[PDB]
RNA sequence: UUCGACGC
RNA sequence: GUCGAAUU
């Protein structure tokens, strides 16, 4: 219904100009806290009229959207559009003491992005842009959606969700694995709050699909592990699993081994040795036209939540199957009406920009990480720290 | 790679 | 390549 900003606030969800608004009025829900105060723009325009602009609507909009105050942009010149010259700017930025660095990239370059990518994500809070794509026309929706996922990156928390803290899970798990190529695969795991922000992250290193069930496995106790050590407090007698991806074929022998997860973490006190827990496979489906939040139940364990598509009446139906859970029969149909509020609920969490993306963080951010790890293995660059595992370095 | 959607 | 980004 609503997402929570800054000083108290909450604002309607979808209506973009009145987030905006809102922001400017009372800030962010939580402002990030900066080192240095300092920010570097990195491109090869030094007379640039886009690239003018662009620094001076970043300049205000971190200021006066944000309520990140008095923070300077140092600006840095690269003269060849290639690796070695744009990384040796990016280590002068690095070494002047900086937050964030601010990247534009020539023309369209995709090996080039991703090696300078992997550098970063390894180093340093980082957000690319296009010199091409820059234009007058679009430059405010451009540098509103810019900053929502520059602001994450450096660790600040644009909205939350409004939910009732009484319903819903304890942490919700987003796991699974996402196939790179034929033989090639990576798992996992993320943690998150009900409100839809993410605890902690965790991807195994790509391995084969043999390889598939042993890693997935070890990637959910170490994000809950990671979790746990930041979290000693935080109990967890409510868990669900949002299972995800194109993944081997497996159903079963996958379910075994995510109820082992559970039992060996029970035993470990990660979670309460009580704890009520659902596993459910989360997959997008064809679209399809009325000529809503709806909840569709096809059998008692398979059921479908339909969204608006986040652009007849179009609609993105999610399937959702529940494959193991240890509910009360009593319990059992008011416990799937809030797991299929939740899954409504974070499908409307979205920090890569201000529009809804009408699907579950826990589907949605795991297939940004995939792009990445994918492209990255397939043009060599760096493979991907306690800071990736609680930063969305992926948006 | 601000992002999305279409068509091929 | 074709649009679009308060009001989905
Ligand atoms: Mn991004």
């Amino acid at each position: 219904l609503t997402y929570r900003i800054g000083n108290g606030a909450s604002v309607p969800i979808s209506n973009t100009g009145e987030l905006i608004k809102g922001l400017r009025n009372y800030g962010p829900y939580e402002v990030p806290s900066l080192k240095y105060n300092q920010i570097a723009l990195i491109h090869n325009n030094q007379f640039s009229s886009l690239i003018n602009q662009l620094k001076s609507q970043i300049s205000s909009k971190i200021d006066e959207v944000w309520h990140i105050h008095n923070i300077n942009i140092s600006e840095f010149i690269y003269d060849s559009p290639h690796f070695d010259s744009i990384k040796s700017q990016v280590d002068n930025a690095i070494d002047t003491g900086v937050d964030g660095i601010m990247l534009v990239l020539p023309e369209y370059n995709t090996p080039l992005y991703y090696k300078l990518k992997s550098y970063l994500i390894n180093s340093i809070p980082s957000q690319f842009m296009r010199y091409d794509i820059l234009s007058n026309r679009n430059l405010t929706f451009y540098v509103d959606n810019l900053l929502v996922q520059f602001v994450s990156k450096l660790g600040g928390k644009p909205w939350i969700l409004n939910v009732d803290p009484e319903k819903g899970s304890d942490i919700i798990i987003g796991t699974g694995a996402t196939r790179i190529d034929n033989v090639n695969l990576f798992c996992f795991a993320m943690v998150f709050k009900k409100d839809g922000t993410m605890l902690w992250n965790e991807i195994s290193p790509i391995v084969t699909s043999s390889e598939y069930l042993t890693y997935l496995k070890s990637t959910i106790k170490k994000v809950v592990y990671g979790f746990k050590k930041s979290n000693p407090d935080w109990d967890v007698e409510k868990l669900t699993l949002h299972v995800s991806g194109k993944r081997p074929k497996m159903k079963d022998g996958e379910t075994k081994i995510l109820k082992e997860t559970v039992e060996e973490l029970k035993k470990q006190e990660m979670v309460s040795r009580d704890v009520k827990y659902a596993i459910l496979h989360l997959n997008e489906t064809h679209p399809f036209w009325v000529m809503e939040g709806t909840k569709v139940k096809l059998s008692s364990k398979r059921y479908l939540l339909t969204l608006l598509q986040p652009y007849v009446t179009p609609i993105k139906p999610l399937s959702v199957e529940i494959v193991s859970d240890n509910w009360t029969s009593e319990e059992y149909y008011h416990n799937v009406h809030e797991i299929l509020d939740e899954i409504y609920y974070l499908s409307k969490m979205n920090w890569r920009g201000f529009r809804s993306r009408n699907l579950p963080v826990t589907v949605n951010y795991p297939k940004l990480v995939a792009g990445i790890i994918a492209n990255v293995n397939r043009y060599g660059g760096y493979p991907i720290n306690r800071s990736l595992q609680t930063n969305p370095w992926f948006l």
